[PDB]
């Protein structure tokens, strides 16, 4: 068994934090005195990436596979997944990566961050969410998407996906805001990177609509990297999830002397939060000097040329390695580490935050096992039927109106038992459509687009609207296709017309 | 100047016709007799790869460039079009392919597929379109997707687009269409592979949604192999483009010669209609064959290492190999062929079909200068 172990590293840009606590998890393993605990010495070569060109990539991994490796701890974004996973399999050398995992199951590849499909869907059933947007990106995988759009169709969610992936400009982000204000949404589940999300709910705060009424969840790990200091304050619901507990007595001891090093050898150590990337980063060490460990115990024999070699003949102690690095159980500085067959991590544990004004509180926990234990009435102005009141500019609400069909809404929402918010459609024209765009205006057209749940007016009833919302029996009141409140208030004219 | 010239080949899976097309091409170069266009004999390695692998892909392509080679021709798709784009670039070796373009600005990639950005958006503002459905995968590069999102913000349109490059139960297609003609949308744009536009215009008449008053604008240079007879007899509106014209005398002349070619030493001939990719690998080989010969003519020197050195020595005489491809000027199959500094096609021809109850019409074209003019 060599006297010495060597391991790869490859980071890509904007991982300074995590090259520190990649340097700093290292020194502690070797300082350590106990003969047991430290029966070899470690050491490491770190590389940069570029990220963007395959050459890149191919170079810099068989730069380090040509020296002499035993295994390779990087990160990979969607351009370099496929350079980094396909070459580490056909090679048998191993990969122990904290960033997201791979959609498809690969051999020798370990990716040691939790996945959130599990947790979201527990959330959104524990919520009871039926209808709400669904803003993503693709910076991590398709899993979640595909799991909320099967989801969807067998519980009749009506869930409308958005992909701002390829968003770079800010009015964009403001369009589809208000767009979807229009539309009465107020559920929102913001699924996209870090700066992202710190962009959409900028925006959101700027169009001021981070009341009471609006929830917004944040399905992603890193709760604290995000700004909520302003959206927080109108009182709009929050939630998020973390894996790295601060009470926790091995995160306090590591926090604890982790912002007295010095600022030169380790850069952005103590004047920044810890990500928690940089635990991952810090549990690796533990998950690799574990199964080195297991593998000298056993007495497991181990021990280089260039990557594009005819035939690619792989060295045969790589499955050895893997099943050792696959099989560790080591209470880590993120909870429980333990690996599937395909490498991905089980038996973890989330944990839910909902934070309020006050500051955020810590509301369940979600096992793998146990899961989660903790309307506007549109009308036009026609006399005598909608009118203003003698002194509109003093009062404030619905109160102002008075007509025919202002008592009407309030006799037809007695008798199903509602409440209707008036609303006066701008366009200020009944319903027709223009001939050239197709586009339907007026109280229908509001009514159509989900901007409006029932309008009672002066709305004559025609062969061309009937094809396209369910009037009621004449008195027509009108809802749109499909909508619950069809058959109540049918019933409701119907019997108040025999009164 | 040496006295024959090799050039590879690297085709992935689903591509019979192209191939036999490329051989096809060659040897009707090869075979000439005017010794004025004939001077050096040409050949090719062609190589089979995987694209779902990237060790597989890299390893086909340094076989190539260890073997010794001026310019490789070949296919790629959106998961292995980095590995490909970026060897070359790197290395100084060309790469004359009929794929999608790029969508950013990389050297020494010469792309024979016209771009359709803006024939779908003079046809969206002739037609008056203010309200449509988007549906799209990212099969070809996002250029398309960030035009209609910028025009839309320009223009104050209503765009609802719809990702369907994730789907593999048809019942999701069904939820989709149900629900969009719930809020009265009657024009739509599809924007994806043949395969997937079969499966959506399958669900479409299904469903009934084929009657007349729905528009489709199928935004592919493919109109020739889009399944749709029986959307034809429902009565709905159809548009497509076209790049190849029957009526060219080049075309009809290798069409004549086309279908007479053996049924086993030169597969899917005369048996299928001719994709328009075939006619693409055509016009590569009159580009690549055009641009040595300029420069025997202008006595220029021309005449192989590692694949992967620590020390990246590209070819000296790489530079002008590329940049004698980018001056071609050579009337093809699919009209004027012409390139831009960044290798991407100028001057296009696009041609606009507009189907009817007797068949399909020739409703105009699309120039660069002249926009759309109808006829």
């Amino acid at each position: 068994f060599p006297n010495t172990i060597s391991i790869g590293g490859l980071f890509m840009r904007n991982t300074v934090q995590e090259h520190s606590a990649f340097r700093f998890a290292v020194q502690l393993y070797n300082t350590n005195q106990n003969t047991t605990e430290k029966p070899f010495h470690l050491n490491y070569h770190v590389d940069h990436l570029d990220s963007s060109n395959s050459f890149s990539v191919t170079n810099a991994f068989c730069s380090q596979f040509s020296r002499g490796v035993y295994a390779i701890f990087g990160f990979y974004d969607q351009m370099s997944m496929n350079t980094l996973t396909s070459f580490c399999g056909a090679l048998h050398t191993s990969f122990v990566t904290p960033s997201f995992p791979t959609d498809a199951d690969v051999q020798f590849v370990i990716q040691m961050r939790p996945a959130l499909k599990g947790a979201i869907l527990s959330l959104l059933s524990y919520y009871k969410w039926e209808k709400f947007v669904y803003l993503y990106d693709t910076e991590r995988g398709f899993s979640v998407l595909q799991a909320i759009m099967e989801a969807a169709v067998q519980n009749n969610w009506q869930v409308t996906a958005i992909s701002v992936g390829n968003i770079k400009d800010v009015q964009e982000f403001r369009r589809i805001i208000e767009e979807m204000d229009r539309r009465q949404e107020k559920r929102y589940l913001i699924d996209c990177e870090v700066e992202r999300i710190n962009t959409i709910l900028e925006q959101v705060v700027i169009l001021g609509k981070h009341s009471r009424g609006y929830h917004y969840m944040l399905a992603n790990l890193g709760f604290t990297d995000i700004l909520l200091e302003r959206v927080m304050h109108g009182g709009a619901n929050i939630t998020g999830f973390q894996i790295v507990n601060n009470e926790n007595p091995m995160v306090q001891q590591f926090i604890q002397r982790w912002v007295r090093l010095d600022e030169r050898e380790f850069p952005e150590a103590k004047n920044a939060p810890l990500k928690y990337t940089s635990a991952l980063t810090h549990d690796a060490i533990l998950v690799i000097a574990e199964a080195f460990r297991y593998l000298r115990r056993q007495r497991v024999d181990v021990s280089a040329g260039d990557c594009l070699a005819n035939p690619a003949v792989p060295w045969s102690q790589g499955i050895d390695i893997e099943r050792a690095l696959k099989m560790v159980q080591v209470q880590g500085m993120t909870g429980n580490i333990q690996f599937d067959t395909y490498g991905r991590r089980t038996n973890y544990t989330i944990d839910v935050y909902e934070m309020k004004v006050s500051g955020s509180r810590k509301a369940g926990y979600w096992n793998e096992y146990e899961r989660f234990v903790p309307i506007v009435v549109t009308t036009i102005l026609e006399s005598p039927y909608v009118m203003y009141k003698k002194n509109h500019e003093q009062l404030e609400g619905n109160e102002r109106y008075e007509g025919y069909c202002v008592d009407l809404a309030y006799e037809i929402a007695k008798h199903v038992g509602i409440k209707y918010k008036l609303s006066i459609v701008g366009d200020g024209k009944y319903g027709a459509r223009d001939p050239e765009t197709k586009i339907w205006n007026g109280m229908v057209g509001e009514l159509v687009y989900g901007r409006a749940d029932i309008a009672v007016a002066p709305l004559t009833i025609t062969l061309v609207r009937e094809e396209v919302i369910d009037f009621s029996k004449p008195f027509g009141v009108a809802t749109p296709k499909g909508s619950a409140l069809g058959t109540p208030v049918n019933l409701a004219v119907l019997k108040l017309s025999e009164q």
